[PDB]
């Protein structure tokens, strides 16, 4: 039961329970995506920074909208967290193309989620994907598309020497 | 007169002023619950703290109202503040579930202007109420249902000492 | 491929695997028992703050086995994540039941490990399990324990109250 | 003479003086490494910095061993330290399988001293040479193979600016 619940459909209540399923899911794929890169055949130390801290990113975009599903008297609901698309990644580019289709998805999904807020006149909803939903995967989607683009770049003829120079002069961390 | 006003409904324009007269109403409701709980029969130091909390942060509400009805170019109009609608309120349980009851009224208020703005087309508005309003009530509605909830746990059989426990362990101040 | 590989059976590679998975799959058990004391009509923060430190420690585990496998170049595989057991947790009591339960098969998931590195005569798998593993379970379960008791005094005639005062008392955070 | 000795076996004890040995030998074989990087038609400091930790390293892990040998009443016997296999370490891959084959070879030994430990049932050095061997090795061994990977990548067609980069740009000191 809830006390507290006023003006949340049990529409937006169910969309946001999927929302979270998204989440995590997107998490699960960045903790595989940046082990793949920590293997001793790849060794790409920031390639593994930089996916690990999206994963990190992402299960916290979920503990958010579990945190706003309370907020609102509407009830978590989970499932199944399917394993990743894939067991190996590729090259950091063929991973940094799966992540920004992954990225893609989610910032469809938000914006199903936004429409789906309006159609049910829900502006608290509204607002709460504005902040740390909406900007951020722009800002996010926006930084792999640069990414991917120096990536690109760098493989002309000499790939293996464009795929280590990326990581060293691009992917820093600490 | 005004030299600022645009895009600024009058149906807007009044609304705001009637929402200010809420918020004050709200106060001075919060005003006479802490007042009550300080009373030598009734001595919930706690209590009287959680609610003059609120009927400030009704007050400063109310004041934010007004700043931007003046930023807008709108007119404040200022009505009775009609007297609570209790003198005595009985045990916290009652006083909670009163404010439970007083902030939902509020909230609708909130999202029947947030309405209107988006009918107005009146995004300034609707960015005005999003921030400080509407998230304060869920975040505030849902302290209150977590504090009901509480209090509920601890009638039983025993009131007067799960009354005192909440007041001590839950309700604490500075 | 690896270049690395020595001393590591294919069947202690897949039982890491398997390991991560119960570890992710307690972590995300762990999620769900703490968002459920955050429902409005649950309303116990110390609990959540409880099973939210534990989701951590859990996804912490899975992650060092990760580093782990790769250190000693085998290849991590993911599997689905079954969600949580329950959508809803009772109280306090059931909750820290379930959470026993949880860590014991954890627990015996890593005495099953060790076992079959001693059978594979493993010895850094049997120094890795040590530290960070065996030893955090038997004191987090002694614990869990520990606070079993605690609830289970508390309840008597009065239950509510009991549940109150041990989250007030016993379980504190920051 | 000794007053102290109990539960060491004459067959450790021989398994402790053949690992110091092995562990002289490796720093010796890190010794000219380093010093063949630092040649003029070599001149690869980051790569002198990277063997002579490791003669450093190796150096201490034989300390630590004759430590140990008398803490458990045994007695050292040196031989003699055996030139490294080679004069001219070729290029850095050359030198980094060098390195792997070396560090294999130690942890085979290693391997082979913790099962004596086992079949003379002798704890102590089990634990002994858990912390600060077992996992070192598997440790070291893993930035090896990291190394290796990083420098296979940069080959290519341009193994001169592979070589300098990786020098430059993995192997920076202080």
């Amino acid at each position: 039961s809830s006390q507290i619940r006023q003006n949340y459909s049990t529409e937006v209540e169910a969309a946001v329970n999927r929302l979270v399923n998204l989440y995590l899911r997107a998490s699960y794929t960045y903790l595989s995506l940046g082990f793949y890169f920590d293997r001793d055949d790849v060794a790409l130390c920031g390639v593994c920074h930089f996916f690990h801290e999206l994963a990190e990113e992402k299960r916290e975009g979920a503990e958010r909208l579990l945190k706003m599903q309370n907020q609102r008297g509407g009830r978590a609901l989970f499932q199944d967290l399917q394993k990743p698309s894939q067991d190996e990644w590729g090259t950091t580019l063929d991973a940094m193309k799966a992540a920004i289709v992954l990225e893609k998805s989610l910032n469809q999904a938000l914006l199903d989620l936004h429409a789906l807020g309006s159609a049910q006149a829900d502006p608290h909803l509204c607002d709460f994907l504005e902040s740390h939903f909406l900007d951020e995967e722009v800002k996010l989607i926006k930084k792999m598309g640069d990414h991917l683009t120096n990536i690109q770049r760098l493989v002309g003829s000499q790939a293996g020497l464009g795929e280590y120079l990326f990581e060293r002069l691009t992917l820093k961390h600490d």
